[PDB]
C-alpha cells in the first residue's frame, strides 16, 4: 500500500482495466458462470465437458478471480487514489475514476462471495483483514460511488485521459455511469433492504443515467496482437472451430417462442440452417457424417476483436421498465415500463447487429405490458434481462438470482443431473489462498447453494 | 480438440513457460526462499517467500503451467505433428523437448508427480510417478527427440520457434546438453549415471557458447515485455523489491568478481553491501538507499529469460571432470573449462573483457588446490551464475552438496516456521482436491526430494 514510491495514477488504472477485462474475458470466470448458471451448455462429455456444468468450480478458478479483485485490481486502484491524492495540483478526477473501478470489483466480488474483506483491505497495519457482510460491502460500494460523484470536476481539463481505456477523461461519462451503478446496485439491494426504494425512486426522477450506446462502460478488445480477446484465444487452441459452448434450452426456447430475432448473432444454426439448443450435459447431435445440427454459441462473440461489456445501457433501461413495474420509490406505472422496455430491447439488439427492420418487428410484435397484468409485465422484463445477458455470465448469475424469491426466479431451472448438491448454485466457495493464510478468514467455505444475503 | 497447427501450440507453450518463469508467483518464492536475494525488509520487499511461504496460488499457477498451458498442449502438437501429411518429425523433435524440460521442472519442484498417466482421455485420475521414473523419463523423451529428428528435413517449427527459428543443429546441441544437466542431477542418487555422463563428454557437442543458449527473446514491443518490468513499473519503476543478498554478494567480494555492477546498483555513497534475510534496508537520514538492490537493467522490459545456458554447461563439465564421473579426474581439463565458464558468464552479463581478464587470471588455478577446494570453487561459480536465475540456483544449491555441505552454507530464516532448510514445494490446492490418486497429505517443504542428498 505504502510500500510503492511515485506511481502514475493513469497507468495503474489501465494496468488494472485491462486485466479486468482479461480477468471477465478469461476461461477461469467466463465457462464456470456460464456452464453452472446454465445461461450455456457445454455439449456433453465429448465436446466442452466442463466441470463446472455440475456446480465443480476449480480451487484455481476461485483463486485467479480473488487475486484479480484485491492484488491485481483493487491494490493497485488504492495506490492510483493515493497517488491522486498527493498530486499537485490534486487529481480530483483520478479518484473518482479509481473510485468508480474500485466500487465496481468489490461489488463484484461480494456477488460471488458473500461476506469479504472490504474496509480493512489494502492497510500495512493489518496482517489479516476481517470478513465484512455483504451489506457493509454493498453500502461500501454506494459510498464509492457517492464519493467519487463528489471530489469528481467537470470543470478540470485535469483527469486520467489517454490511459482511460473507457472514456478517454470524459468526466460526464464517468458521472452518468456512477450514477447508474449507484442504481444497479441498488436494484440488487431493494429486495432484502426495502428501505433503499426510495433512493431508486430518486436517481429515476433526477435522470442523467446511461441511455445510449456511446454511454456503455466497455473495454475494447482489437485486432493488434497483445490487445485481443481472451475468448478467440480459447477457440484457437482447440483448432479455431467454436465446439465448446453451446445454445442452452433455457436461452433458446423463450427467444424461439418470441420470435426473437437476436437468435443469429447469439447462435450460429445446425448444419441443416436450423436452431436447437441442448440441456445442461446433453450431447451434442451430429448426423452419421459428423456434421454439428445443434446450435453452438456464435463464433463471432468469440473474435479477436469482441468488446467487453461491463455496464450496457440495455441493462440500464429494462431495470428502470423494472423499477416503474414494481413501483419502487415511484408509484407503479407499466406505460413508463412499457417505453424503457421496448428502448433497452432496442438497443440491446442493436448492440449485437440485428438489422434495424427486424428490430421495428421484433418490438412492434411483443405485447404492450400496458396490455398485461404487473406480474406477467415483470416476468416479461425479467426474461429480456436474462435473454441480455447470455454472453455476460457474471451479469445473468447476478440478474437470475434476482429475479425472484422463494424459487420464483426467471427462467425457472433444474439442478444439473450429476450434480452432487441438490440445489441450485447461488455462491462461490472461498479461495484456498485466503482459507490458509488469512487466520480472521471462516475456518469453513459456506456449500455453493447457500444463498447470499441479497438473494431471498 | 481437433486439427491444430504444432507452431502455434508450440509457441503458445514458449510464451506462457517465459511469462510463468518470470513471473511473481514463481521468480520470487524461488529467489527468495533460496536466499539468493533478499526482500530488504517489511518496509520494502516484505515477501512471504523469505519466510517460506508458498502461497498456494503460486503453487497451483505453476502447476497449472506445466499440466494444462505447457504439457497437454505440447502433447497435442506433437499428435499434429504424427498425423500431419508428410509426417513433421522435427517438430515432434522440438515439442518432446519442450516437454521434457516441462516435466524436469515440474519434479525439481514437487518430486513425485503425474507423467506417464497424464493426457490420457482413457484415465480420470492420473497416478504419481516417482522422481526416478520421471527423470528418467525425461531422459527418453530428449532420446526419443533425438532419434525422430532429421537435420536433412526443411521441415519444422520454424517461425514459431522463437528459440533457434527451426535450425535442428541447435536443438540437436540443447537435447544432448539436457541430457548431461538432468544426469548430472541424477548422479548423486544413482551413481551408475557417471557411465552416461563420460559418453557424452566424450562426444561433445553440446552447448559451448552463447549462440547456442535457449534463451526466451523479450523485447520492448509491447506485448513482448518481460513481466518483471511490469512488476517494478507497479511500485514507481524504482527498484526497491529485490535486494543483494549477503548470501550472495559476500563470496563475490572477497573473490573481486567484476559482475558485482552487473548484478548490483551500489549503495548512495558508491558502496556495494549486502543484507540478510529480511534484515531492514539501510538508508540515511535523507532517505537514500545505502543497500544494494538488484540492478534494475535486469527487470528492462526487454531482459532475456535465460533457460539454459553455456556457462551453465561448462561450470557442470567442469565439475564432471573435477569429480571423474564417467571420465578419469582431470583437474586440467576442469580447470580449462571453469575458465571458460566464468568467461561466457561475465561476457553475458556484460562485463569488460579486460575486466573478465584480471578476474579470471586473479583466480587460482584448480590445478593448484585439492579435488575437494576446486570443487567448492566450481560449485561457488554456480552460485554465483545463477542469482537471476533462481529455479535453477535452488537445483543447483540443493545438488552442490551432500549430508549438509550445500554451498554455500544457509542459515534457516529466523521468522520461518520450518526448523530446517526449504528442499521442495508443497502440492497445489487442486490436485490435492479432485485427484483421488493424489496423496492424501503434502510433504513438509523440508523434506528432501529423491534426487537431494
Ligand atoms: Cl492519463
Ligand atoms: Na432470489
Ligand atoms: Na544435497
Amino acid at each position: 500500500p505504502n510500500t510503492a514510491e511515485k506511481v502514475d495514477p493513469g497507468y495503474l488504472f489501465n494496468y488494472v482495466a485491462v486485466n479486468w477485462a482479461g480477468t471477465r474475458t478469461g476461461g477461469d470466470f467466463y465457462i464456470p458462470l456460464s456452464m453452472s448458471s446454465q445461461c450455456q451448455v457445454d455439449g456433453g462429455l465429448d465436446y466442452g465437458g466442463w466441470d463446472e456444468s455440475v456446480y465443480t468450480i476449480s480451487p484455481y478458478s476461485t483463486g485467479n478471480t480473488w487475486k484479480h479483485y484485491y492484488s491485481v485490481g483493487g491494490n493497485n486502484l488504492m495506490l492510483a487514489i493515493k497517488n491522486a491524492e498527493e498530486a499537485d495540483p490534486v487529481n480530483h478526477n483520478a479518484i473518482a475514476q479509481c473510485k468508480i473501478l474500485l466500487a465496481e470489483h468489490m461489488y463484484e466480488a461480494t456477488m460471488l462471495w458473500g461476506d469479504i474483506p472490504f474496509t480493512e483491505s489494502w492497510n500495512g497495519t493489518i496482517k489479516y483483514p476481517k470478513f465484512d457482510s455483504q451489506e457493509s460491502v454493498l453500502n461500501g460500494v454506494l459510498s464509492l460511488l457517492d464519493e467519487a460523484l463528489q471530489i469528481m470536476d467537470l470543470n478540470d481539463a485535469n483527469a486520467i485521459d489517454e490511459y482511460d481505456i473507457y472514456y478517454k477523461g470524459d468526466m460526464n461519462k464517468w458521472m452518468t455511469l456512477a450514477k447508474s451503478l449507484k442504481f444497479r446496485t441498488l436494484m440488487v439491494m431493494v429486495d432484502k433492504d426495502p428501505s433503499k426504494a426510495t433512493a431508486i425512486g430518486t436517481l429515476l426522477q433526477a435522470g442523467g443515467m446511461v441511455s445510449s450506446a456511446s454511454d456503455n462502460l466497455v473495454f475494447p478488445y482489437s485486432a493488434e496482437p497483445g490487445n485481443q480477446n481472451p475468448k478467440y484465444e480459447l477457440i484457437e487452441l482447440v483448432g479455431g472451430t467454436q465446439i465448446l459452448f453451446f445454445a442452452s434450452n433455457y436461452m433458446l426456447k423463450p427467444m424461439q417462442e418470441r420470435n426473437d430475432p437476436r437468435i443469429p448473432c447469439y447462435f450460429e444454426p445446425g448444419a441443416d440452417g436450423v436452431y436447437r439448443g441442448l440441456g445442461n450435459r446433453e450431447p451434442a447431435v451430429t448426423d452419421d457424417k459428423d456434421n454439428m445440427l445443434s446450435s453452438v454459441v456464435s463464433s463471432y462473440l468469440f473474435r479477436k476483436d469482441a468488446p467487453e461489456l461491463i455496464y450496457s445501457c440495455q441493462e440500464q433501461l429494462l431495470l428502470e421498465a423494472e423499477a416503474y413495474a414494481r413501483g419502487l420509490g415511484v408509484a407503479q406505472n407499466l406505460s413508463k415500463a412499457n417505453e424503457l422496455y421496448k428502448k433497452g430491447i432496442r438497443e440491446a439488439c442493436a448492440f449485437y447487429g440485428v438489422a434495424e427492420a427486424d428490430i421495428d418487428t421484433y418490438v412492434t410484435g411483443l405485447p404492450e405490458l400496458t396490455a398485461l397484468t404487473q406480474e406477467k409485465a415483470l416476468y416479461e422484463i425479467h426474461m429480456q434481462q436474462w435473454i441480455d445477458l447470455m454472453d455476460r455470465p457474471f451479469e445473468e448469475f447476478v440478474q437470475w438470482r434476482r429475479s425472484g424469491t422463494a424459487g420464483n426466479e426467471v427462467p425457472t431451472l433444474q439442478v444439473p443431473e450429476d450434480a452432487t448438491s441438490k440445489e441450485l448454485i447461488r455462491r462461490w466457495e472461498y479461495s484456498p489462498e485466503e482459507m490458509t493464510a488469512n487466520i480472521n478468514a471462516p475456518k469453513e467455505s459456506p456449500k455453493i447453494w447457500e444463498k447470499l444475503w441479497f438473494d431471498l
